[PDB]
């Protein structure tokens, strides 16, 4: 089997993209937030606290006839931006672009932090990191693609983001017209239950390629480039106005100033994210200080090759037994 869904911006930032999902019967359709940094599948429902819901679909599995209480069941989540959200948990169909996975876990929120509730175009999140970081208690759950993995054609997905524009997930197969040249495969380290691997160094702009490890995830789930400091710092460097503020939280510049790219190394491969792809736009409305899509990992703990990263490549996500990673340019 495969599946293919189309994944759009929820403004025009591309702060986060959404995909629509199939829950129940009959469908429920959803848009929820796919995370390859996460393994829960959770969504705002008919159980969450009231005033916690402003402007999102919910989930009601009371409506859906393939719904099942997984007895006994709690989930609770915390994300590395200081969100959260808690509740019990359904069994029930999920279907994703025509992929269909019965008996999925389907997390119903009691409750969630307030980030969640102020973004009325995300409806839950759709995990796709490792499945020994689901927090179902006291039997962990599968992700979506686990459960899936066994039927798809090939064990992968792959996660193709637009920059300013609507992308693809796919699942079970390679669209080989959805990329340039070839797609580069690396090694991933599963230990701490993300999509982690190590790329091979940087460059700024047109600047020579610095050959180094950088350790860090894949993750579609976080919005921007998180890396070390040295190399944050070099990359600020060479855009004029641009400083570190402590009071906005990260980097900041002129947005009359021009952003070089931003290269990173899979393998002996390379990945180039343009200028234009690391600009978030004024900090507060009407400011002339914008924010940057690349700010240092240094409070983190992982380096995160997030959404801006991301979006410069077709990404494979390859679940053989062994898992692997793969770029290309597109
Ligand atoms: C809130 N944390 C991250 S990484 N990203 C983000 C920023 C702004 C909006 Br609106 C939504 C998201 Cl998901």
């Amino acid at each position: 089997s495969t599946g293919s869904a189309t994944t759009t911006p929820i403004d025009s930032l591309d702060d986060a993209y959404i995909t629509p999902v199939q829950i129940g019967t009959p469908a429920q359709t959803l848009n929820l937030d796919f995370d390859t940094g996460s393994s829960d599948l959770w969504v705002f429902s008919s159980e969450t606290t009231a005033s916690e819901v402003d402007g999102q679909t919910i989930y009601t599995p009371s409506k859906s006839t393939t719904a099942k209480l997984l007895s006994g069941a709690t989930w609770s989540i915390s994300y590395g931006d200081g969100s959260s959200s808690s509740g019990d948990v359904y069994t029930d169909t999920v279907s994703v672009g025509g992929l269909t996975v019965t008996g999925q876990a389907v997390e119903s929120a009691k409750k969630v932090s307030s980030s969640f509730t102020e973004d009325s175009t995300i409806d839950g999140l759709l995990g796709l990191a490792f499945s020994t970081l689901n927090t179902v208690s006291p039997t962990q759950q599968k992700t979506f693609f686990d459960n899936a993995k066994a039927s798809l054609d090939s064990p992968v997905f792959t996660a193709d983001l637009g920059y300013h524009a609507p992308g693809t997930y796919n699942f079970g197969f390679i669209d080989t017209t959805a990329y340039t040249g070839s797609i580069t495969y690396t090694a991933v380290s599963t230990k701490q239950g993300f999509w982690e691997w190590t790329s091979t160094g940087y460059a700024v702009g047109s600047g020579t390629f610095k050959s180094t490890s950088i350790d860090g995830i894949a993750d579609t789930g976080t919005t921007l480039l998180y890396l070390p400091a040295t190399v944050v710092s070099a990359y600020w460097a060479q855009v004029s106005g641009a400083k570190s503020s402590s009071s906005v939280g990260g980097y900041v510049f002129p947005c009359s100033a021009t952003l070089p790219s931003f290269t990173f190394g899979v393998g002996s491969a390379r990945i180039v994210i343009p200028g234009d792809y690391i600009d978030f736009g004024p900090i507060s409305t009407g400011s002339s200080s914008c924010f940057g899509g690349i700010q240092s990992s240094a409070g983190i703990g992982i380096n995160i090759f997030g959404d801006v990263a991301l979006k410069a490549a077709f990404v494979v996500f390859n679940g053989a037994t062994t898992p692997t990673l793969g770029f290309a340019s597109k």
